[PDB]
């Protein structure tokens, strides 16, 4: 069982409302980790214990190359520590902001990685519920590392559960069913995927406003438009994801899952096997 003194801490990598992520080196192994550190008094006082427990439980189930890995947890009297893989290149969002708009090859490659990751997650009966570029990190090789599982949901196989009732997410990416029916499903992540693909090409997500309520109003009306130049096959894909009826989104269980989604013409040139070993295209 590891202890804080087993590590040398370096720079702060980021701060959440209830956490601090610090780069660390484990002394006995020289391995680098991103350690997420939570102050127990704070999580207790602010009723965050279920989210911390959820993050550990969900991440403990994942072993796929496109996710941040949870290697260990420990605690001392004041803090809880999650030892995570270090995604050296940070948030996908950073690259969208700086470049403005990904070319078609880069859009296709990163979309394909996200699709592969969602296929794995949904095959385990897990809904992410907060998929967005800030939560898609990049490792040293520029492969994706999806993170932020405190708001994810393990659907129960015993009850063949399909819907989740907690109200979580981020306004720009939240699904219409969560807003109108008050539940999410695996397909809710496919709505977020559609928003992300749109954002990679257009530079901004499709439902956008300076107030969350204004965004909700547009989501539920499917009020969005495409910029005049938008890769046609990518537009077709987005139009097959941003569908109000969650049972009609390409990739969802009612549409027979990931096979038909991976068969979409936008992905004709993708080699799905060993995608995590392919050299990503350079982002320019
Ligand atoms: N495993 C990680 N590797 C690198 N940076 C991270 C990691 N986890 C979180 N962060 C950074 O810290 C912030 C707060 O969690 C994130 O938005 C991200 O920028
Ligand atoms: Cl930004």
């Amino acid at each position: 069982k590891k202890r804080p003194e087993d590590f040398k801490f370096g720079k702060i990598l980021g701060e959440g409302s209830f956490s601090t992520v610090v780069l660390a080196r484990e002394l006995a192994t020289s391995r680098e980790y991103a350690i997420k550190i939570l102050e127990k008094r704070h999580i207790i006082k602010e009723n965050k214990v279920p989210y911390v427990t959820r993050e550990r439980d969900v991440m403990s189930r994942l072993d796929h190359p496109f996710f941040v890995k949870l290697y260990f947890t420990f605690q001392d009297d004041e803090k809880l520590y999650f030892g995570l893989s270090y995604a050296k290149n940070g948030e996908l969002l950073k690259y969208i902001r700086k470049i403005g708009s990904f070319d078609e090859t880069c859009t296709r490659f990163y979309t394909a990685e996200i699709v592969s990751a969602l296929e794995y997650l949904h095959g385990k009966g897990i809904i992410h519920r907060d998929l967005k570029p800030e939560n898609i990190l990049l490792n040293e090789d520029m492969h994706i590392q999806i993170t932020d599982f405190g708001t994810a949901k393990v659907l129960s196989p015993e009850s063949k559960q399909a819907r989740a009732n907690s109200f979580v997410g981020t306004a720009q990416y939240v699904s219409p069913e969560l807003l109108t029916e008050k539940s999410a499903c695996k397909s809710s992540d496919l709505w977020a995927l559609g928003c992300i693909i749109y954002q990679l090409v257009a530079g901004l997500p499709p439902f956008r406003a300076g107030n969350e309520g204004l965004i909700f109003a547009k989501i539920i009306k499917l009020e969005y438009d495409f910029p005049e130049k938008f890769f046609p096959k990518a537009r077709d894909l987005v139009e097959k994801l941003l569908v109000l009826d969650a049972t009609k989104r390409l990739g969802c269980e009612e549409m027979e899952g990931y096979g038909p989604l991976k068969a979409h013409p936008f992905f004709e040139s993708v080699t799905w096997e060993n995608l995590h070993q392919q050299t990503p295209p350079k982002l320019t």
